[PDB]
């Protein structure tokens, strides 16, 4: 036989007793019974997640606000019990088949502020012990369902502790456990589109954190698969907080420039994502520091190998080709925009040494992507005039999908290099100026095509910025096209 509402409510009630009960007891240390009353009977509720539709009886019935107090029980065979239970009721998939039951349970469990108490009772366990480990494992999961629920949440909740916890349970001096490694996923799931959580990463000191934590992998791979995971992990973390300008600082401070460099050059496991640190440091204003401390500690010796030729296959890496040139183009042209001074002289000089080797390179990329492009282009013009004969009207859809055909083939890493392209025919060194010239002449190819390519991406430059901002680059990216 099924269960219903006087099944449910009747075991709330005893369960209402038995905690009530349970607390009568401030003599110690007979108990026994009592507390091992409590605990079959959280366990025995286990089945209310069954009918999720039903979750406005924990409510009414001050269950959840008792089973928040439950957690901070002195015995702590009694927190795992809530902490299963709250799981338990707290699935993704449970909660999608209830719409008004699952709400009042979610609005009921972060009024009571139920991280908060998580991290309290997290914050007193001890993983030696599987029950334990388990512990907070299974809290973990708790809290990567209400932020896959509801993720502004996120916000609220990282405040109250959970953020803190998380970078000290990694910072922790433990061997790697898988609950190392859904710390790491957590704290990704918190700092991704929140700049909220990225600042506050950041004022607790969490850069210095992730970025020691990223060092032992600076000449030693990952030797479980499940700690590269972690590890490109903990990459994803610090690129999200590398996306807002008060953290670049951090990294500056936190020598994570000489740390990428310094992975680049090992060309281990870890050359892969550091490249990709780097250009989340340097793109932008916000980093013309980290651009110029970059070329002080000898980055264009370890960047312009990468300009040179693109890593091989090995398949144990995911990262492809275009992948690969896209964030050095993305580099350089980051440096092209933010040096000043000595360090920019220092990066043009790399284009005029070995008879400006460096541009004969950047010439080649060019044509490949243009190719690439004009291949794709020719091919959406097709698909278009086809479906003009199958009456097939060409939508916004159509066009979304049309558009990242054209990303797939390389629009952005086009645009950059057709901008340092024309940063450095704007540097009056005529050898680099001429041999662009030169070259496109030779490949039949025309200077209006770049031309055009500039544009685009100015019309089209900064996202998320200030409008004047806006403009601004726009001005000064067309001003490239004269004296070029």
């Amino acid at each position: 036989e099924p269960l219903d509402e006087s099944s449910v409510k009747k075991m709330i009630l005893t369960f209402e007793k038995r905690s009530y009960k349970n607390q009568e007891l401030r003599i110690k240390f007979p108990f026994m019974e009592s507390e091992l009353d409590l605990n079959d009977i959280i366990q025995e509720m286990h089945v209310v997640a069954t009918m999720p539709d039903l979750y406005h009886l924990l409510v009414e019935l001050n269950a959840v606000q008792s089973l928040l107090g439950l957690l901070g029980h002195d015995n702590t065979d009694v927190s795992i019990a809530v902490v299963d239970l709250l799981q338990e009721l707290t699935d993704i998939d449970t909660l999608h088949e209830s719409e008004e039951g699952a709400e009042v349970l979610i609005d009921a469990l972060v009024d009571g502020q139920v991280v908060a108490l998580l991290v309290q009772n997290l914050e007193r366990l001890d993983e030696s012990v599987k029950e334990e480990a388990d512990g907070v494992h299974n809290t973990l999961a708790i809290v990567e369902n209400m932020a896959e629920f509801r993720p502004e949440m996120c916000t609220e909740g990282a405040q109250q502790g959970l953020l803190q916890w998380l970078l000290k349970r990694l910072k922790a001096k433990m061997p790697f456990d898988a609950n190392k490694l859904y710390c790491s996923e957590v704290l990704a799931i918190l700092l991704q589109d929140n700049d909220e959580n990225r600042e506050l990463l950041g004022e607790l000191d969490g850069i210095d954190v992730l970025l020691q934590q990223l060092s032992v992998f600076k000449r030693h791979n990952p030797s479980t698969a499940e700690e590269q995971e972690m590890m490109e992990n903990l990459f994803d973390s610090l690129c999200s907080c590398l996306m807002l300008s008060s953290n670049r600082e951090r990294f500056l401070k936190g020598e994570g420039l000489q740390l990428m460099n310094l992975m680049l050059r090992e060309k281990k496991i870890s050359r892969s994502s550091a490249l990709k640190v780097l250009d989340h440091a340097m793109i932008g204003p916000e980093g013309t520091d980290n651009c110029h401390k970059f070329v002080d500690i000898l980055g264009l010796r370890t960047i312009f190998p990468l300009f040179m030729k693109s890593p091989r296959k090995i398949k144990k890496v995911g990262t492809t080709e275009k992948e690969h040139e896209e964030h050095v183009c993305s580099i350089l042209a980051s440096l092209l925009r933010n040096l000043r001074g000595q360090q920019r002289t220092r990066l043009l000089n790399k284009f005029t040494e070995n008879d400006s080797e460096k541009v004969d390179r950047l010439m080649e990329l060019h044509f490949k992507y243009l190719g690439a492009m004009q291949v794709a282009d020719k091919k959406i013009e097709g698909e278009k005039h086809d479906m003009v004969r199958r009456g097939e009207i060409i939508d916004n859809d159509t066009e979304e999908e049309f558009y990242l055909r054209r990303l797939d083939a390389g629009l952005f890493v086009l645009q950059h290099i057709c901008y340092i392209m024309a940063e450095i025919c704007n540097a009056n060194v005529p050898q680099i100026r001429q041999r662009v010239h030169q070259i496109l002449n030779m490949r039949g190819s025309s200077i209006k095509i770049v031309r055009h390519i500039i544009k685009e991406y100015a019309e089209n430059i900064g996202d998320g910025r200030s409008p004047e901002f806006r403009e601004n680059e726009q001005k000064r990216i067309l001003g490239l096209l004269e004296n070029f």
